[PDB]
């Protein structure tokens, strides 16, 4: 007996196209997505060139039109040199992308006035989200409050941040949080197996405290995302390891297998990976979309998964419970049981519906 | 300049049909929906027959699908004798919906008891309402917490039961609530104006401080829903006057004129109009639909609305900034300019929608 499930939503992955194709491209990673039981992605601008102006994102859209086989929207970067000059193009980005830690030049920002300008010329009812680590997350949230706005912070990985947001919460102040698979099926346990290059991401794996408080504040949490991260295996055990997982292809499995022990609900699941996702994004419904699931079916994490580019994957040799069978996306087969059916090309640009457009005063 | 909305969802309306069709039936209280902006509504089962068993549900819902003009969902109500009943029609309904303080016989539950069996025989996937006042809403958290599950709080009216919704949500537990327009817009200061009949309501009108608190205290507020609980003037200015407020056609119009004046922003509306009722009732998007509004236009609320068969409003004499111009439902015009433009019938039972239907583990 299969599970049917809408078509969920995926607001961190990282498709590096253009720029960095040998590690992902549109093509692959939104295969990925689809074997992984995500029907829409949203794209973070950390390409090369990076996606922090309108050339960028023009090139970026008709990249992601004619490869993509699942819709999507594109971040923009925010950058130390275009506050203030995104305001035509804004509404059709995903969001904001603001790096306030370990970045490539191009989107350091170096003073937290550089934050300042971009809560205060961004276009108000359009959503921003940061990398924010540890007391970054209090310094934005600061941030946010004097401009008199929203933030959503990217995956939240330690005690100390999702209590922080709580006590936020608790305020009545408008934040969301993401949290990522890894740092909720990983612990610095797992660094022994992986090894140093392997195992670096930004943030770094928890402690087994910071994973135990991320699922004792599931309520906390808004959504599930990825934060897709791929690389090839030469790249992560070469001499200077970027960091990143790839995780589109094993989010879902994941958290179906803790569904199955009991860790959440399948509420619990779909709302943080379709309901808040779509409503903290003004992301739009996609139409004859679902995905049906096994839940029966007990298998363990291979060396790579069939799609990303990474050909690697940190949860190798992990056993789960559950399985995506079947993907239809618009009405048309996109996925069944290991084959993708759907060309690049096929996804669109959700932004550009005239439901997927951000409601605002005239 | 008139500004798209998606179609909104009110999930806690009366439309008195079967059985009170004097006061309102699903043709003229749908009509008043739209004219409100509202293409979604939830029902509730306090009808004559209350919609308490599965033949009940079974006539209410061909009343509906042939009167009605927007899209629907119908509660069940929870009786003293239906408990461990409903199984086979669970997954049909809106939700159950519990009746804890004053009610008709029918849904009169007299032990907490009687609420624990509900909780522990009702579907646990499937939505559960309450109306619950004052140190009812402690009583059914308690339930709820016992039973291990969710529980949504109906109208909540008052400064000590936001703030018990509050602590309650602090502390991590599953429950949501929504809040009537009545308890935002006006309270004791207009009951002498309106006189003990028509001021008859419950929850009753609050303190000026009570309604403070809940505008304080918005970010624990997850839905707004109109309570349209319409009876005719008569009803209202007789002997024994029932209790309840229309609201379809004036709920849009007065949470408009607060966007317009900084009182929450459209967002805050659109999440709770749209997107928490969608995700609290799994509710699924309605495709080609959405609602063109007036933000600009200055009028004041007459003695009674065009549409509800109450034919009288406690809101007579406000001044709103705000206005539905147009509101398409699945492709067609429903309605212009006060004209209502899709017959009755038009709408559809949206539990009949496979993607109506809610998830579950098998
Ligand atoms: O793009 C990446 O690889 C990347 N990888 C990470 O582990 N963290 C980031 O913040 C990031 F942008
Ligand atoms: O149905 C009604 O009129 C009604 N009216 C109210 O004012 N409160 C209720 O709880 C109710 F069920
Ligand atoms: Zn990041
Ligand atoms: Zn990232
Ligand atoms: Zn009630
Ligand atoms: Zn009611």
């Amino acid at each position: 007996k299969l599970v049917r499930l809408p078509g969920l939503i995926d607001v961190h992955v990282h498709l590096r196209e253009p720029g960095g194709t040998h590690k992902e491209d549109f093509a692959s990673g939104t295969a990925a997505a689809l074997a992984g039981g995500i029907t829409m992605v949203c794209a973070m601008p950390n390409t090369r060139p990076p996606i922090i102006d309108a050339p960028a994102l023009a090139l970026a859209q008709k990249l992601a039109e004619a490869g993509a086989r699942c819709d999507f929207a594109l971040f923009l970067g925010a950058s130390s040199e275009n506050a203030g000059t995104l305001g035509t193009v804004a509404g059709s980005a995903a969001g904001l992308k603001l790096y306030l830690n370990e970045t490539f030049s191009e989107l350091r920002l170096d003073s937290v006035v550089q934050w300042m300008e971009h809560f205060e010329t961004w276009p108000s009812h359009l959503p921003i989200v940061a990398h924010a680590e540890q007391q970054t997350v209090a310094a934005v949230l600061m941030v946010a409050q004097l401009t008199q706005r929203s933030v959503h912070i990217c995956h939240v990985a330690r005690k100390e941040e999702i209590l922080l947001i709580k006590a936020a919460k608790a305020r009545g102040l408008p934040v969301t949080c993401e949290v990522a698979p890894h740092h909720l099926f990983l612990s610095h346990d797992d660094l022994e197996r992986l090894g140093p290059g392997k195992g670096e991401v930004r943030p770094e794996l928890g402690s087994r405290q910071d994973v135990e408080a991320l699922w004792e504040n599931m309520a906390v949490i808004d959504c599930f995302a990825s934060d897709h991260a791929p690389h090839t295996l030469e790249e992560k055990c070469g001499s200077r390891p970027p960091p990143g997982f790839p995780g589109l292809e094993t989010m879902l499995p994941l958290l179906l297998t803790a569904v199955s022990e009991g860790w959440l609900s399948l509420d619990d699941l779909l709302q943080r990976l379709h309901h808040n996702p779509r409503r903290i994004f003004h992301l739009p419904p996609q139409e004859d979309t679902y995905v049906e699931v096994d839940l029966e079916h007990e298998w363990t994490i291979p060396s790579h998964m069939p799609f990303s580019k990474a050909h690697w994957t940190p949860f190798e040799g992990q056993k789960v419970k559950g399985t995506v069978r079947r993907v239809v996306l618009r009405g048309e087969v996109a996925y069944i049981d290991g084959q993708v059916l759907v060309p690049p090309g096929y996804g669109q640009d959700v932004r550009k519906w005239p439901q997927g457009a951000v409601p605002q005063l005239p």
